[PDB]
RNA sequence: CCAAGAAAAGGACUGGAAGAAAUCAUCCAAGUUGGGGACUAUUUUCUGCCGUAUAGGCAG
DNA sequence: AGCCACATCCCGGCACTCGAAGTCCCCAACTTGGATGATTTCTTCCAGTCCTGGTAA
DNA sequence: TTACCTCAGTGCCGGGATGTGGCT
């Protein structure tokens, strides 16, 4: 789900790794420079979990232990939770279609779901058409 | 286990000078707001003595 | 046909109403005629510097 | 080291009881 989209402009700037001479030199170099694209993103999960074994561990223990899993890095990025001072529980567990959807519903009108597509594209040119005739459609990788 | 893993763009700076928006002008004519009506009830405030006294002070 | 488990079912029981005036009805809402001319819209000079290749002679 | 190369209602609540359906 898409709340917050921002461009960045510019580029980094990469340290400085490289030796000027490898031996008899004080100098350090710039190993080169790239053109990339950076953004901003706030944006939400729904992951389908799924425990094996008949008996299940649906307490306070496995939800600070989901806190402690959470990787720290996304998409080349740095990944963070809300903000402390105003935090509330940003992960809960559902077992409940219901319910689950009912709060979904509830989502601000400015944001975006992102679902899969049915076309089938072989080229550019059917690409062209498909999105001159579409207004919700975009490509991805 | 993410076109994966790591990363300091920094340092300095004078926009200035000068100016005439002006002349003219007719909003008018007519007009029916009207007819009817309960603030008191299950209220609480009585009965006396002193004092010239509808003044002022008192017991029950 | 006889025996056992589990459904509900109806009477006795329990708890609530709850303070505490009323505030006007109905029908109509404007026609006509015109919106100005003549003139002009700036000129001088300037527009940084340095670092951040791979490959083979 | 270097050179190269791009656009009168109602609502829970207890408790004993009436009655029933399946197995032997």
């Amino acid at each position: 789900y898409l709340g917050r989209y921002s461009l960045v402009t510019g580029k980094h700037l990469p340290e400085p790794s490289k030796s000027a001479d490898p031996k008899s030199v004080s100098a350090i170099r710039r190993p080169g420079l790239l053109d990339g694209r950076y953004c901003d993103l706030g944006m939400d999960l729904i992951i389908e979990v799924h425990i094996p074994t008949g008996g299940s561990l649906p307490f306070t223990t496995c939800l600070d232990l989901l806190r402690v899993a959470l990787p720290a890095r996304f998409a080349g990025g740095c990944l963070h939770p809300p903000s402390l001072y105003e935090e509330y529980n940003w992960c809960t567990v559902y077992q409940d279609k219901s319910t689950l959807f009912t709060v979904l519903s509830r989502l601000p009108r400015y944001g975006c779901w992102i679902y899969p597509s049915d076309a089938d594209l072989r080229s550019f040119e059917e690409l062209s058409e498909a999105l001159a005739l579409d207004r919700r459609l975009r490509p991805v990788a």
